[PDB]
């Protein structure tokens, strides 16, 4: 199917210009081409006239909880909810985030129901964002991520590498090569105390290794939860691909950020953390867009734009690193720009993004993989 | 709010009468009445234009099993698909059930995810009919509801009452406060052999007398309802001197259980749809009925057991019932006011003053074509609308 | 696709007649009719040489253990073989059933290995009988199908009725339910040992009217007298072995219809590595129902026949004898297209060379074994 996008301007991401009145040919689910004028359709043909509207690649969120969201009792929800009421919480979150504007989601950590909404999403039967899910995350005994921390004697039981728990090498190789076997798309870990402590590394060096080893193996990536300064090292110098919050980052650990080419996922809006990611963009830290959504009501992610923007970001590049910065941290070529070859995800807003961030609070126009999912 | 629906033809099901040209006001989710004529909307109040169409109480399945629906890989998909898969199917299945028209169901068994599916929709996450679910089925070991029937002997472990598996009334007032515990509205049972499990037989009676009397006793205890799926004649007869509220199917249904069935009060639910409906099943794998038992004077209350054909073609069941020989208005009063008896439900079924609006529209008289039910144009549940074309 | 026979003699069971020169018409796994003299095949039909021999029904045996068979390492063999083994050896075990000339066996005890066995036979993958198989016998806790009887603390575990142990009437009936989910044809129990009763009447009652509803009949081996009885008043269809049975318990027999099952051989076969002769030869004077039975598995699996020659050394007259394999088996397996050279049954064929009601020992050569309308055995 053939369907042209009559756009009043349309931003080429990567070469930072405005294009204006323009066309934009979709076939099928992919972007055949941009092309001059609005080009009147031809038979079978249909035609969506976002004359007065900015249009934007689909916005990308590197840091998503889809199957939960903050509420007044998080902690006591443990113990009562089943798999079947989080996936039927999931539904009305996963179509919010696609109204927002969110097209693609890296959902970093869960208990596994992340993983049945991306193929509930990917199979047509529920409406969501592209999601790449790590499965559950992996922690360490007594980790951030340990689901039965703080749990009465009875109940704490033995965590092992198959419930997400590692410790050594081995048991980390093996936690690894769960969650390939339950169908997460990449792995995420804990390497600090997070939010009886919140800075203390909880990883060693030959555990990193072996658990950024074993996910080269699978061929996928590593994303790492790290609040201390000690841990978040030991994760970039183990060669992982994403550091997330960093709320206390070192100046050596920005040194080692650029060498390294790791992403920074600031998380501002789930918060200090102004001031490092402040910091961090003046260094050159690589910035990739993420919200902690859960945390913060599901919709608002785009809340976060203005406030990096507050800590001194320019509006284009934070719009890179919601697109094109997006796409590169997740590993995939046909995401993240508007242009010949590339899939069908197409945002639109009300007044120029570049002007006024906050413009992006209302997205009017919403398409995924070719379909209209909103259109005002 | 408040919205009036201009109704050219609306059903009134206990007087048995089409009203012309009247006004349906609902505030909120109550339908507050109706009134003679197009009444004119005061300030602010909302108008919805069916006066081409006729008006219908919301349509009522008693026997539904939301979690599931028929398909080429179901024994290869009860060892592959894990709970939240079920529920995001679920979701579908229930949107598909909605816009038919059926603002109400019974769901009559499942692995315990329909009772979170009624907890999402009764709390806004997900759209859905009202449902009522007895959660996991209760069987005996090898019976129709025996979850690991025909799995590896490794695999298939030894089901009790917590899994819906009971033996011994000990064991049956168990697993009857299990479903209790659990959150289950009604209790439902298998008491013959049934036809789409992997049990060898399909017929012998699969619950003794004091077994059942156990299950009896127990829900009555709970204030639950007991459901009886039955094939047999002879479990069909155990679960009616049991004292049942009504039984499903039943296929080979005979005179001792009429008069049974007249001297209860039980319902008698057919699911024809279902009883009619290569390579396809495993290898272990009633129009006359249902004629007979109207005929007899049996209550009756419409049943699909829509999952097994799929979902949103309930409406189909109808024009079975017509054909073997119910009148039109009789299986819409199954499907609405007996229903409505057989749930234990007082403010369903029917559109008048104090009852909640759940309100169906058709193009044509569904009295001089009851396929035209299988067309809704109109759908609304609570008050709020689903459909509307 | 048809086969004739040109039987010289043909055993009319039923009116205890042989038949001279005839012809057997079968029709795929049916027998269409039984026709005078040998008549010639047209097109399409296929004759099988009979006239020298003598053909019977296919013999039917109600008391074996397809899935082992005795030798010195039995105690052992139990906790070394795992179930694939035991299906290697029972292949054998089945095909030499088969090729004496039981075309029909119930097989009344096993690990379940008997319940695939039926399954694969079935399915035509390996040669073998009509199995009608009791899966695992059901007996009380210690009871003589106990399956961890005399095992070491560390592994006789707790078996329950899963395991076919029962104690109790809601454990026997859960019982009886486990075997019908696993797809056994019958319920078989031990009401007694050495010669204790193990089964109380609340229990018998229990699972009779359990194995009733799902429409499975219920075999007992029972050798003491009380076991027996309480079996009796409970309403077995047959009892196995009854070495010790009182004037009571024959009238309970006669009573109630239970069929016999004498097990002469495995009796003297115990007796190798007696009273069972004495009690069958009452049995049978005093009116008791007989059905053929050998728990072969005791002894060796082939040599079924033998059992005949006892039962005739006891005073059976030969054609009662032929007629336990045959429609008195077929009663209590409660089928009613098999044990009859008749229209309208099942092609279930054997045949011996010299005539069996003057000499039963010719069943111990069956020289012609058709089962299902199939050949397997032309000599």
């Amino acid at each position: 199917a053939t369907t042209l996008l009559h756009c009043g301007h349309l931003l080429d991401v990567k070469k930072g210009k405005w294009l204006e009145g323009v066309t934009v040919r979709i076939e099928g689910n992919t972007i055949r081409g941009i092309e001059k004028g609005y080009v009147a359709p031809k038979a079978g043909e249909k035609v969506i006239d976002l004359r007065s509207r900015y249009v934007l690649p689909g916005l990308m969120d590197m840091h998503v909880h889809l199957e939960s969201e903050t509420n007044p009792h998080n902690t006591l929800e443990r113990f009562i909810l089943n798999p079947a009421d989080i996936a039927y919480r999931s539904v009305g979150y996963a179509r919010k985030t696609l109204m927002a504007g969110f097209t693609t989601v890296r959902d970093l950590g869960g208990t596994g129901v992340n993983i049945s909404l991306r193929n509930a999403i990917n199979a047509g039967l529920i409406d969501g964002p592209r999601v790449f899910t790590a499965g559950k995350s992996i922690a360490t005994t007594g980790g951030h991520a340990d689901p039965t921390n703080g749990y009465r004697k009875d109940l704490m039981g033995d965590p092992g590498p198959y419930e997400g728990v590692a410790n050594g090498p081995d048991e980390c190789r093996k936690a690894v090569r769960q969650r390939y076997k339950n169908g997460a798309d990449l792995i995420k870990i804990t390497a600090t105390g997070g939010v009886k402590s919140g800075t203390a590394p909880q990883f060693t060096d030959e555990e990193l290794r072996a658990i950024v080893e074993t996910a080269r193996d699978y061929g996928m990536k590593v994303a790492v939860h790290a609040h201390g300064a000690e841990g978040m090292k030991r994760a970039l110098r183990a060669g992982v691909h994403s550091i997330e919050h960093g709320t206390y980052m070192d100046d050596e650990a920005i040194e080692l950020f650029k060498k390294t080419g790791a992403y920074y996922v600031p998380t501002i809006l789930a918060g200090q953390i102004q001031k490092t990611f402040a910091k961090a963009y003046k260094s050159g830290v690589k910035i990739a867009f993420g919200t902690d959504s859960g945390k913060s009501v599901h919709g608002l992610n785009a809340i976060e734009f203005e406030l990096m923007v507050e800590a001194g970001m320019p509006p284009l590049e934070a719009i890179r690193s919601a697109t094109l910065n997006a796409a590169d941290l997740l590993g995939v070529n046909n995401l993240g720009s508007i242009e010949a070859g590339m899939l069908a995800d197409v945002i639109a807003v009300e007044d120029n993004p570049l002007e006024n961030i906050s413009t992006l609070r209302k997205v009017v126009f919403v398409m995924k993989d070719g379909k209209v999912y909103k259109q005002e």
